[PDB]
C-alpha cells in the first residue's frame, strides 16, 4: 500500500538534479547542544550546495556548547529560533525548531536532518528527494534504517491500534525525511518530540498512502539517549497521537520515581499553526 | 494518594500469620517455560507453608522444558491450564493461566509472584499480604522494586495521558501482587500481557485508590527480553489499556520488519468474564 524503495536508489546526482525543473531544495538541520557531531553532518551534504541543494541551515534551538562556532566553521549558515521568526516568542522543544525552519528557508523542498547522527552517508538528501523529484504524487517521504525503543514499543503499537493503516511505514519517528512546502506550510506542527508523528498522520488524513513515499538509507547511528528522557519523548508523542486519533489528552506530564526521588517533565497539548497563516 | 510503604514492612510471619483470623492465603506462581529459574522461585516461598501460606500451586501454561519436573522436585503442586478448569477450552496467553489459577486455589487472599525471577527474597509473600491482612479496605496490593521498558515508556505514559489518577503507582505492570479472592472473581481478566494493567484499571475504577496499596519489594532481576518480544507485549498493554479508557481498538496486530521479513503477532480483545459467572 505504500511506496517503498528497499535497496540504493539507481539515479545520480546528475539526474536528480536535473529532474529540480526550478523547483528549490532547502535542507535544515535542528540542533541543541550537538558539538560533538554537527560538523560530521554539515560536511556530509555541504558539498552538495549549489547544486542539488541551494541552501543548507541550521537552526540553532537554543545550544549553549559550541554547536554554533563549529557549525559557522563548517560553512553552514546558522539560524536561531529568534531571527527565523523574531515577531513570534520562542517555546522550548524540537517542533518549535521546525516549525520556525520553514520561515528561514524558501526552497519547494524542504529536506529535514538531525544534527546528532554518527558519520551519515552523504547520498541521504540525494535519496530523500528521490520520489519527490521523480515520482508523481509524493509529497512526503520518510527513511528508515538499522534498535528505536519509542519507535517499535509506543509508536508503531499505538498506530496499529489506532491508525493501523500506518502499519507499513517502518519508521514513523525517522527525524530524516523531506517533504513539499506546500505540504509542510498546511500542516500544524506539534510541539516537542511530537512533530514526526503529527506530520506523518496529517499529510496521510489530508493526502492518504499515495502521496507518501519511504526510502531505506541502510544504518544510522546516533547518541542512544537513557531511558527517563525517552520517558519523557513518548509521553509527548502519546499525546501527539491521541489528539489526531479525536482522543482527549490529560494533559498530565508524566512523573518518574528515580529512597526514591521525584520529578515532573513538561508535556505540551499546543500545535502551532500552519505557517500559511503567517502570510 | 496512594497508601505506599516506602521501607521494609516491620511486620514478623508471626504477626501476619495472628492477623489472618480465618482468612486463608493461596500463592500462585504462572510458569511457561521457567526450567532455569523456577526451582529458586519455590524454594523461597514453600517455607512459608501450613504457616502463613496455606496453598502454593504452579501453573504451568504448556511447558515445554523441565518446569513441571523441577517444580515436582521442589515439592510445589503443579496445575495445567486443563486442570485448572477442564471444561473451558485453553487460549494462550498469561492472562489466562491467572484467571483459570482463580480455579485451581481456595484462598481467601491469592498472591501471584512470576516464576522468572532470580533470586527472590523470602518475604515477598509477607511483605505483599501485610497490607491486606492489617489494613483496612486493601483489596489489591502491588509492588515496585529497583530497566522495566514497557512500564516507563508505554503503560506509565498512557496511565497519564489517560488515568492520571493512577500516575502515582510505580509499578502499574508488576507481576508480583495480591489481592482478595472476592475482587478477583469480580473482575474480567484481560487476555496475554494485559491482565496486570486491566487489574489495576478495573480495580480503580470499581474501588478507588483507597483500596490498592503498594510496597517495596526493593531490587528485582529477572530475564530481560529481546526488543521484539517487547512489541508485542505492548501492543497488547495498549489494546487492554485503550479498552478500560473507553477508547476503540482496531484488533490489528502489530508487524514488525526485522532485505527486511515480516512478522505479524497475534493481539486479542477477548477478556475472560468475572471467574463468579463460573459458580
Ligand atoms: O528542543 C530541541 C530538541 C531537540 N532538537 C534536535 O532534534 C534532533 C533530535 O533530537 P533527539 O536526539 O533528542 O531525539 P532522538 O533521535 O534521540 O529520539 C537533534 O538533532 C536535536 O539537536 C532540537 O533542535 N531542539
Ligand atoms: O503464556 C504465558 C506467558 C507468560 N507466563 C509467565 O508469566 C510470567 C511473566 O512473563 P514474562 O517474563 O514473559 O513477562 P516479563 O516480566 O518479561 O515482561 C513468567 O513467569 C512466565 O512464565 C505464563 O504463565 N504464560
Ligand atoms: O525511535 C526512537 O526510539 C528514538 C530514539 O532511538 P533509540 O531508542 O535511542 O535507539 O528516536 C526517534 O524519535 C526521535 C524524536 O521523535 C527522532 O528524532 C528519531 O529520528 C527517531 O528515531
Ligand atoms: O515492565 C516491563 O518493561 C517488562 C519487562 O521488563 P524489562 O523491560 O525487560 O526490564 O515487564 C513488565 O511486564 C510483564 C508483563 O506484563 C510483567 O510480568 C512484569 O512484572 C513487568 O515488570
Ligand atoms: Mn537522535
Ligand atoms: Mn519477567
Amino acid at each position: 500500500p505504500l511506496d517503498t524503495t528497499w535497496h540504493r536508489p539507481g539515479w545520480t546526482i546528475g539526474e536528480l538534479e536535473a529532474a529540480k525543473a526550478g523547483r528549490t531544495i532547502s535542507v535544515v538541520l535542528p540542533a541543541l547542544n550537538e558539538e560533538a557531531t554537527i560538523e560530521s553532518v554539515i560536511d556530509s551534504i555541504s558539498p552538495l550546495v549549489d547544486g542539488l541543494v541551494d541552501e543548507l541551515i541550521v537552526l540553532d534551538s537554543g545550544s549553549t556548547d559550541d554547536t554554533e562556532i563549529r557549525a559557522i566553521a563548517s560553512g553552514a549558515r546558522v539560524v536561531s529560533r529568534e531571527q527565523a521568526l523574531p515577531e513570534v516568542p520562542v517555546r522550548p522543544g524540537k517542533g518549535e525548531a521546525l516549525w520556525r525552519s520553514l520561515a528561514a528557508t524558501s526552497g519547494d523542498i524542504v529536506v529535514f536532518i538531525d544534527s546528532d547522527l554518527i558519520n551519515p552517508h552523504p547520498l541521504f538528501v540525494p535519496w530523500l528527494v528521490g520520489p519527490l523529484l521523480t515520482g508523481e504524487g509524493i509529497q512526503l517521504v520518510k527513511s528508515f534504517y538499522r534498535g528505536g525503543r519509542v519507535t517499535e514499543l509506543v509508536a508503531r503499537p499505538l498506530l496499529a491500534a489506532l491508525r493501523p493503516e500506518l502499519g507499513c511505514v517502518l519508521q514513523p519517528l525517522s527525524g530524516e525525511y523531506a517533504a513539499s512546502r506546500e505540504l509542510l506550510t498546511s500542516l500544524p506542527f506539534a510541539p516537542g518530540y511530537g512533530v514526526e508523528i503529527g506530520l506523518l498522520i496529517d499529510t496521510f488524513d489530508r493526502l492518504g498512502l499515495d502521496a507518501i513515499a519511504q526510502v531505506n538509507l541502510g544504518v544510522r547511528a546516533h547518541r542512544n539517549r537513557p531511558l527517563d528522557e525517552l520517558g519523557a519523548m513518548s509521553r509527548q508523542v502519546i499525546a501527539t497521537l491521541l489528539s489526531r486519533c479525536g482522543i482527549p489528552d490529560s494533559g498530565v506530564g508524566l512523573t518518574q520515581f528515580l529512597d526514591y526521588t521525584r520529578h515532573t517533565w513538561p508535556v505540551s497539548l499546543v500545535d502551532r499553526p500552519p505557517m500559511k497563516v503567517m502570510r
